[PDB]
């Protein structure tokens, strides 16, 4: 679990949305495993705005923080789970990392600030959903 707060914004992974969540919706996209919602409090967070591909996440079956090289935001093909069927997810990046079901939410970070969250991981791979493209969570 785990959630990006930036502004007056909540990042979660799509398949862990509360009903808070869906009931304060700003905005969600399947294909990327992401959703925002609005929340009251102001968040301490801020995106990254780069084209970083070194960086390091948080891995909460470890309680560790790991330095990880990442793959651009692309196409993925990712295997059927219990939360979506075997499909292509988008703007996914992909590095050589340790990751279990329950790390969906740890950050991904560079020295500009918060570049992602973990997403997808199998067999020593761990994916993360970019958010760096979504300008609009630095405003309104
Ligand atoms: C980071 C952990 C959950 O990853 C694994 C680690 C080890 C084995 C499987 C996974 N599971 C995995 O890749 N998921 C499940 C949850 C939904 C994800 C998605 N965005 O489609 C895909
Ligand atoms: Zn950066």
């Amino acid at each position: 679990s785990g959630a990006i707060y930036v502004g007056n914004y909540r990042v979660v992974n799509r398949h862990l949305a509360t009903h808070n969540d869906w009931a304060n919706l700003v905005w969600e996209d399947s294909s990327r495993d992401l959703l925002v919602s609005s929340t009251t409090a102001q968040g301490c967070d801020t995106i990254a705005r780069c084209d970083c591909q070194t960086g390091v996440y948080y891995c909460s079956s470890r309680r560790k923080h790991y330095p990880v090289s990442f793959s651009k935001p692309s196409l993925i093909f990712v295997e059927a789970s219990e939360y979506y069927p075997a499909r292509y997810q988008s703007h996914l990046m992909l590095a050589v990392g340790h990751s279990e079901p329950g790390d969906c939410g740890g950050i991904l970070r560079c020295q500009h600030g918060v570049v992602g969250i973990v997403s997808t991981g199998g067999n020593g791979l761990v994916g993360f959903a970019d958010v760096r493209d979504l300008l609009w969570l630095d405003e309104e």
